[PDB]
C-alpha cells in the first residue's frame, strides 16, 4: 500500500486540563482506505505553524510512500534541506506521521504494533503518574502543599500504583538554570518526608523535577533528598548540556533520569555514553517516533539503562508508548494520565489497571480514536502545549 | 522604540541561481517607523512553512519588544514552549530576526552595526569564493573538471582572491556518511594538484566537502589531499556526531572546519571542547543570529580558534557576517558570492574590492535593500533551499 | 502459529570448496506447516556437538513459541543456565535457529524479511569477494603469488566487482599474536602494490588479515600498507582484546574492520565505545541472528560507523545478511562467495550481478533450498569449519 | 605419561540439593594407569550436551597429550575452529580436563597440586558459606527471613566461620538488569542489620546478590547497605557490562566481588583494568582451569587485589580450589558447601575445620572419588544447574 | 628437601669480554646433595659487596627453606625489613638465588625446568645477536662504522640469525636524557639503511639503544629510522619515566622494547598499563627470577604483548631464560651471546643452532657448569659490570 492522505487536528483537554493545553493529532490514510493515528509532541511554535510543518514534511517525504518503509522515511526527514542533525520541530513532525504509519502496518499485518517490533517482552508494564490534585484539593495551593500531595500519593497507592511523581522544587524559567531557593530546597524535604511517610515501601518516590537548576543547584538539591531514596531525579538541568547533567550524575547519590525534550538517537548515543542518565524518557511523538526509539532502547540496554517513556500528552502518543514498551526487555515504567477525556479519546482502548498496563492483542495501535469528540473539543487559545516563566526564581 | 511590524519576502535568485533556490527575508518595522533587514536560513521544511515558523516566532516573542533586549529575546525563543534546546527551524526564525533588529540598532544609534559590538577589529576583511565555471565553461561538466576548477581558480587569483573553496569529493545523500569511492579521492587528489599549480603561494585551498563521509571514510579522503597544503577540511563528516568528527582531526593533518549547519552556542561549545573543529563556520540566519555568534567567537578566542561566518545565501545575511567579522580579534575570512543579483538587491552598498571587505561606515547594516527587485523575483518552486539527494554513491 | 519441528542438515561443500568444510542448516517448521531455514556459524567444537547443542537450545527455548518473540527467544538463551553474558556456542545454535523464524515470519506476513526489518533502505547492495585462483592459476603457490592476485583482480573488476580481498600476511596460529616476518610485510606490500597497479580507481583493497598479530607487528604491517590506500585493515589482532585492536587503530591511517569472531551486543559495543574499529563484520550465524545485528546497525550509526557482514559459510547465511543489509541505512557491502554450490543450494534464487545484491521481493528470505542437494552432500571429516595451526610463524 | 581415557559422570545432590541440580565429573586415565579427576562448571545447555562437548573437547586437544602441557592445551581450545576468544561452553568443558589433568600430575609428581603451583603461601585457608536453613526452620519462607537468617548465621559462627553470605534482594531474571523493588531494598536492609546484631565483630557479611541490577538498581541497594559494612558486594548487575560494574563500584562504598560468570584471563583482566571489582570470584570449573586462574590470581597481584574462588557445585571443584588458593598470596576466602553428600563423594578427604581449610598433603589434589556413590546418584531432572525467572520483578 | 648451602662465584669473561666485566654464579646445595646453579645481575654496587647483600638473603629468607615455596620466598625478599616495594639490589640478589632453586626442582623431579612451568609451547626458540666485530675488523672503529655492521649482519644471516641488534645512537651518561647530536641521527639511519640493504627480508634490525634521550631526542630519532622498519626501538629513554616512554611510543611508528633496568611485577604491569612497551625485556637475574617472570609473561598475554629476556651476562642466566621461553605462548626472541667463554662455562649444553634454540630435555636447567673454569676466572678489575660515562654528549 501508499500513504495517501492527511489530516491534523488539534484538541484542547477540558478543564482542569492534564496533559497540556492541546493535542496535535494526525490520522493518515493510504490509497486503499487503511487508517492510522499519531500524535505530534512538538510546541516551539503554535499549533497553526505546526499545521504547516507537518503538511509540508508528509507531502514532501511520506505522501505516495509505502509505509513499511520506516528507516527511509526517517532518514528523508532527518536529512531534509541538507540538515542531517536532529530539528526539533521537523522531527516533532515526522513522529506523529511515523506513529501512524504503525498504527497502519498492524492494520495490514492484522497484529498489534508489538508483534511488529520483535514481539512481547512484557505481558504487564508497570504505570506511574504525577500526583494530582484530589477533588477537595484548591488546584492552586496544591502544588505547594506537601500534606495534600501526600494525600494524592496514599490515594494513587491504595489503587495499585508502585510510583508516585512530583515536583515541589520551584518554577522553571526561560533564562536557563538557576539556584534553588532555600524554601525550594525545604519543601523538596518537606515532600519527600511525607509522600514516603504516606507510601512507605509500596511505591517509589519519582522526584520529577524539570530542569530548572544549574548544576550547582541540581547537586545541592540532590543531596537534600538522597535520604527518602527516590527512584529517579528528572531532568535536574536544562536540556543543551549533556556534561553538566553527567557532573550531576556523578555528584548525586540518586539515578538520573532525562529525555522528553531530546530528539533522535543522535541525542539519546551521548547522555549514555556520558553517563549523563541511566534513564530515558523519550516523548515518543517528538523524539523521531517508534522505530527510531526502539534503536535508542538498544543502545540502553549496552549502558544497563532503561528506558520510561515520557507522556505529558494525549492517549493516542501513550498507545504507541505502550507497545513499544511491551517489547523491549529494558523496560522501567509508562508514564500515564488518566482522565475522563484521555479514556474518552481512544474509547478505553487501553487502560491502567491497578497500576499496571497490559498489551492490547488488536490489531495496529488497539485504539478507537473517537474523532467526533476530538473535533467537538477544538482549541481557542494563544498559548503553547506548555510554556516557560520569564519572571525569576522567588527567593524572598 | 519597540518591534511592530514583520514582512517577510521570499526571493529566487535567476539562473544559474548560485546562493541556493530562494532566500528567506525579513523586514522589522518599529514604532517610529526605523525598518531593519534580516536573513533567515532555515530549509528543513518549505518557505510556505518557513513562513508560518517566522510570523509565530515575532508575534510570540518578539512584537512589543524593544530591539535593545536581544539576551531576552534569545532566552524567549530558545525556551519556547518548555524546550531550552537548540531548535533548529525555531532559531532559524529568530536568526534572521535577531539581525534585522541589529540594522534598526544600528539606525536608531546611528552607527554601524560592528561599532555596538566592541568596535572595529579589522579595517578589511579577508574573502573568499567558491570556484565557479567561467563564462566558457559548461555548467554541469564544470564541477568534475580539475582542469576548469584551475582556470576558475587562476582568474579568482587574479581578481585578488586569496583562497579559493571547491567540493570535487562527491555527493552528499540522505543516507548519511559513506566511503568514497576510489574515485571520489583521486578527482580530489587530482584538483588539489592541479588548483594548487595553478594558485602556487597566491591563495589557500579550502577543501570545501559537504559532510558526504563516515569517519573511515573522512581520514582515507583527509590523508590523500594533505600533500596539498589544504587551509581546511570542511565538514569532514555529518553534522550529527562530534566526536566522530573529532576523529577526522586527529587522524588528519588538515585543519576541521565545520558548523554552518550546527546552532548556538549550545552546539558550539562542544565542538570546541571535544576539538572537534578548528574553524568555525555558522551561517548567522540559523545560528542564533549576530549576538550569539559574538559569544560563540569569544568562545573560539579561548580555543585558538577562528571564525569564518558561512554564507550560501543572500547579501544580507552577508552583510550580518560583514559586521559580525569586523568585530572580532579571532576573523580568519568571509565567504562571498558575487552576483549580480547579490549586488542588486544590496545596490552594492558592500562589495569585495581585490580580495578584501571593508566593513560599511554607514548606520545599520550599511544597506539599502531593494525591496522591489525582491518581491519581482518571488519563489514559487516545489523544492528546498538546498536538498540531499537519495541515491547512493555511484562505485561504478 | 508456533515453532514445532527442527532438522539439522551438516553439509559439505564439494571442490574448491570455497566458504569452509561444512555448512550448518536448520530447517523449522511450525505447526501449521510453514518452513524456515537457518544457518549456524559455530565451530568451537564439532558438528555432532553442536547438533546436541541445537537440540538443547530448540527444545528448552524455542520450541512451543511463537516466533514474533524474537526478543524474549534471544534473552531466554542468553540467560540460559544462569549465564546471561555471551556464550559463542551456545549464541551461534540460536542465530541460525533465529534466521530460520525470519524466514517463518517473511513467509507468515506475505513479505522479504527487509520488508519487516524497516522497509527498504537499499535497492542495490555493494558486494565483495575474495581473490581466488583463476582457471589457469596453481591452487597452491595463488596464496602466496602477488601475480596471480593481481590477475585475478583484474578479472574481478571484468566480472564488475568494485572491491576485493585478499591475506597475504601468513598463517595464524593458536599461540596468539605473534611479530610478522620481514617476507610477510614485504609480500603484503608486493601484493597492494601489484593489485593497487592492476585495478586502480576501478575497485577497493580490503586486506584481509585473520587476527595473526601481536599490538606491535599489526601497527608495523599497517605502516608498511598504507601508500596503497587500502578501505579497510581487517582483523589485525585476534578478538579477544578490544584496547589492542584501538591500539592498533589509532597508530594507522587504514580504517579497521572486524566482528566476525564476535558475538552479541555486549560484545559489538564496546569495539564501537573505545574505537577499536570502524567497520562491524559480524556472522550473521554467530552474533545472535537478524535483530540483534539490528540492535548492532544502530549502534554503528551513533559512531558514524558501517556495516559488512562476513560471508566464510552458505548461501543461507548470505541471504540472511542481503535482508539485513537492504534495511539499514549504513551498510557498507556484503561479503559474498560466488561457487556453483552456493548458487544451486538456493536454486539461483538471489544473485551478485556486476557487483551488486538486488534485495529479493518474493516473502521470507526469499530462498528455495535444496534439501536433498545438501543432504546428498554430507560431511565426512573430523576436522572443524575452520582450524588454527599449531606450529609457529616461519621467520627461517 | 600421556592422556588416554576420558570417563564423564554427572550426579545430583540429594534433597535439599545445596549446590545445585548436578554436577559433572570428568574421570582422566593416562597410559600408564594414572586416574584424575575434575569438575566442569557449565550449564549454557544440559548435561546431555555437555557430555557431546566435553567429549569433543577431550579428543581433539587433549587425548594423547603429555599432561604437562597445560599452557598449549590452553591454546588449542581457546583458538578451537579458529575462534581465539572465550568460549564459555567450550572453555567450560577444558576447565574440568585441566583440574583432572592437575590431580593426575600430583600424583605422578608424588606431591599435592599446591607444591606445583610455586609452593605453600597458606598453611591455613580461610572459608565461608551462604546462610542456610537450619534444622527447625522452614525452607521455603527462610529465604525472605531476616530472623531466620540471624539465627543460621549465628549457628555459622558457634561452628568457626569468620564471613557468611546471604542475597535477600530479589529474583534474577532472563531480562537483564532491573530496578529493585522498595520492598527489597527494605528486606536487604533488616538482613544487614539482624545478621550484624547476630555476629557483630565475630564475622563478615558477604552480600551474595546475583546480577539482578541496573546500574541504577545496584547503586540504590548498595547504597542502603553500607551502614552495616559488608565486607563485598557480590555481581551487583549482570556479568555482559564491564563499564557498568565499573559504575557501580565507584558509586558505592561496598567493595566489589564477581567473576563466576567470566571465563579466562581474557575477560578477568579488563574487570581489573576498569577496576569494576576489587575480589575475583572465578569459578575454576569454567573460567579455564587451575592454571590459568593462576594467571589471574598474578594479574590481582598489581591491583591490589584477591581471589575468592567461586563454590556452587561439587567437592572436586572445590578441591581444585583448596590447591589454588593455598599456593596464592592474595587469597581472601574460599567458598564452601557442608553437606553429607559432598563429603560422602570425596570420602571426607579434605574438609572445613573451625571455619578454615588446611591444604591436603597427599598427591595430587588430596582426595578419594567415591566413583560407585557418584554413579548410584543420576540426574533425572529436565533442568539446567541453575535456571532465570521468565517472571519480572514483583513490585 | 631443603636449601643449605651457598657459594657465590664471581667470573670475569676474557677478552673483548662480551657480556660485560664479571657474572655473578650462585651455587645451591641441598640437604640431600642436590645442587642448583643461578645469577644474578645486580651491578649498582660492586661484586664484593653484592657478596654481602646475598649471603643476607639467602641466610636471611631461604636457607632451611623447601625449594618448592618459590611464592613465599619472593615474598619474604620483596617485603624484607619492612619495604614490600622493588629493591633493584635485594631482588636482584634473590633472582639468581631463585634461578638456582629451578635448577634443584628440576633435579629432583627429574624435568627439566620448562615442564614444571606450563609445559613445552616452543619446541625451537627464536634467537639474536647484537652485531659483534668480524676477525677482520679493528675493535674501536667497529662501532661506530656502519660499514662494518653491515658486513657483520651478513654474517650472522649466514650463519641462520633472523634478527641482530645494534646502538649506533651515541653514548649514555650519568646525566640522564639528552637530545641527540645531528650525527648521531645520520649514524643511526646510515646503519638501518645499511644493514637493512645487507639483509634484504632475510632478518630484523633491532635498533637497541641505551635509553640515552630525553623525550624529545628519543622521538626525532626515531622517526628518522622508520623507513628501515626496525622491529624493535629499545630503551628509548631511561628507565625511571614510565610516562615519558609511552610518550615516545606514541609518537613514533616502531614498537618500543624495554625492561632490563626494570625488577618484579610491579614495574612491568605500570609499562604495560601505560603502553610504554610492547616488548618486555627482563633480565630474569635482575626482575625477581623465572616464576615472577612467568606472572609478567602472563600480564604481557592480555596486552597482546611480548616477552624477550634480556641477556648482556652469563650462560647460566640465559639457561634460566631459555627454560622460561619454551613455557610461554608469547615469546618473541632470546638474546644470545656467541663466546667460547660462554659455551665453556656450560660445556655446550645449550647451544643456538642455525639462529634457533632447542629446549634441553635433560633435568633442571640441563646445564653443567664448569666451577673449575669459573674459579680459574676471577675478576681483578675495580669495575662494575656495566657503566656510564660522565662526559656530556659530544656536540
Ligand atoms: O547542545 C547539545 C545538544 O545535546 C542535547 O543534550 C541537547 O538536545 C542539546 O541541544
Ligand atoms: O547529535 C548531538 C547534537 O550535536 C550536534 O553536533 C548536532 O546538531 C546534534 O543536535
Ligand atoms: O560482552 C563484554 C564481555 O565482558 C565480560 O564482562 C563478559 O564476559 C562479556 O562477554
Ligand atoms: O575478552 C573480553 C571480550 O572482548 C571481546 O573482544 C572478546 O569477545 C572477548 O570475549
Ligand atoms: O621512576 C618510578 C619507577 O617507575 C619504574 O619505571 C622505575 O623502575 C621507577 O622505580
Ligand atoms: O611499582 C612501581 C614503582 O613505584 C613505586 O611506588 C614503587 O616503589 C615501585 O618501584
Ligand atoms: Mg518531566
Ligand atoms: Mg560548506
Ligand atoms: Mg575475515
Ligand atoms: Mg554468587
Ligand atoms: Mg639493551
Amino acid at each position: 500500500v501508499k500513504l495517501r492522505d492527511l489530516d491534523i487536528i488539534v484538541t484542547a483537554p477540558p478543564a482542569p486540563g492534564w496533559g497540556g493545553r492541546y493535542w496535535i493529532l494526525v490520522k493518515l490514510t493510504t490509497d486503499d482506505g487503511i487508517t492510522g493515528w499519531g500524535e505530534c509532541y512538538a510546541a516551539s511554535v503554535g499549533p497553526e505553524a505546526m499545521r504547516a510543518v507537518i503538511e509540508d514534511v508528509f507531502a514532501r517525504h511520506m505522501e505516495g510512500e509505502n509505509p513499511e518503509n520506516i528507516e527511509l522515511m526517517f532518514r528523508r526527514v532527518y536529512s531534509s534541506g541538507f540538515t542531517q542533525r536532529p530539528d526539533l520541530t521537523a522531527i516533532g513532525a515526522f513522529s506523529g506521521l511515523e506513529i501512524a504509519c504503525w498504527d497502519i502496518l498492524g492494520k495490514a499485518r492484522g497484529r498489534p504494533v508489538w508483534a511488529l517490533l520483535g514481539g512481547k517482552m512484557n505481558p504487564r508494564i508497570r504505570a506511574y503518574t504525577y500526583l494530582y490534585p484530589l477533588p477537595h484539593h484548591p488546584i492552586t495551593p496544591f502544588w505547594t502543599s506537601a500534606d495534600m500531595a501526600a494525600e494524592s500519593a496514599a490515594d494513587c497507592v491504595a489503587r495499585g500504583y508502585t510510583a508516585v511523581k512530583f515536583d515541589p522544587a520551584g518554577p522553571y524559567t526561560l533564562r536557563g538554570g538557576h539556584m534553588p531557593a532555600m524554601t525550594d530546597i525545604s519543601l523538596s524535604v518537606e515532600f519527600c518526608r511525607k509522600i514516603r511517610a504516606a507510601v512507605g515501601d509500596k511505591a517509589d518516590l519519582l522526584f520529577g523535577t524539570h530542569g530548572q537548576f544549574t548544576t550547582a543547584g541540581a547537586i545541592r538539591l540532590g543531596q537534600a533528598i538522597e535520604p527518602y531514596s527516590p527512584l529517579w531525579y528528572e531532568e535536574p538541568v536544562p536540556p543543551d548540556n549533556v556534561g553538566a547533567m553527567a557532573q550531576v550524575a556523578r555528584a548525586v547519590r540518586i539515578p538520573v533520569a532525562t529525555g522528553e525534550r531530546l530528539t533522535t538517537k543522535a541525542e539519546f548515543a551521548p547522555v549514555l555514553r556520558e553517563g549523563a542518565a541511566a534513564i530515558l524518557q523519550p516523548a515518543l511523538g517528538r523524539a523521531g517516533g517508534i522505530w527510531e526509539m526502539k534503536k535508542v532502547a538498544a543502545m540502553a540496554e549496552v549502558y544497563n539503562a532503561q528506558m520510561a517513556p515520557h507522556l505529558y500528552a494525549g492517549p493516542v502518543e501513550w498507545a504507541a508508548n505502550v507497545h513499544f514498551a511491551a517489547s523491549i526487555p529494558n523496560i522501567l515504567m509508562c508514564e500515564s494520565i488518566e482522565t475522563p477525556f484521555h479514556d474518552a479519546l481512544i474509547k478505553g482502548s487501553i487502560r491502567v489497571e491497578g497500576g499496571y498496563i497490559t498489551p492490547p492483542e488488536a490489531p495496529g495501535l488497539g485504539i478507537e480514536v473517537d474523532e467526533a469528540l476530538a473535533r467537538a473539543n477544538p482549541y481557542h487559545g494563544t498559548g503553547l502545549h506548555l510554556e516557560m516563566q520569564e519572571a525569576s526564581c522567588d527567593y524572598t
